[PDB]
């Protein structure tokens, strides 16, 4: 159960709205996927983000901005030399805690 | 650092919205307080909320409704024997989790 949790980290920073819904996009073809957003992302940190393709580790890129709406897109095509990925490959999306170089999984596509 | 315990409740429930930050009312007099509203609050079990006073546990009584604009709110006259809480006192406010009875602190004025 989550809801110690909850109500622990309620207690401490009192308000707090997320969104990590993955909204996968996809590209040319529409067969391929080349983008993920999450509706509304934490701002409390310089997160950065990892991706993996069918179990191959592309590392790590510059984040794009968190937009206005909250919003934060993540481009494969900056990860994957430039290219989408096919919608039949499996797709894993880490955040990363600049503080620690914590991995946390936010989006996973199979 | 809760960095950790927010992406692992963002997995798990993908997007979540509250705010616990204390809204406190003031009765008649002034110097009493007579309620305690929170902005946005849980709404996936039927939570309760527990108040004491001064050292004093009240009790516990039923909950008032969430309202439409997501908040809800803590009538103190209804554990206080139909009386505000002079503000000189300390008061702490626990919401209950149905499911295993642990209390939370959600409020606390001193």
């Amino acid at each position: 159960s989550d809801t110690a949790l909850i109500f622990t980290l309620a207690w401490n920073v009192k308000q707090l709205a997320f969104d990590y819904t993955p909204n996968w996009g996809r590209g040319r073809p529409s067969s391929f996927i080349d983008t993920v957003t999450f509706p509304t992302v934490l701002t409390d940190k310089a997160y950065t983000y990892r991706v993996v393709v069918s179990g191959k580790d592309l590392g790590v890129r510059p984040s794009y901005a968190v937009e206005s709406d909250g919003s934060q897109k993540i481009n494969f095509l900056e990860y994957n030399s430039g290219y989408g990925i096919a919608d039949t490959n499996t797709i894993q999306v880490y955040v990363i805690d600049p503080d620690t170089g914590n991995n946390f999984i936010v989006a996973q596509w199979n």
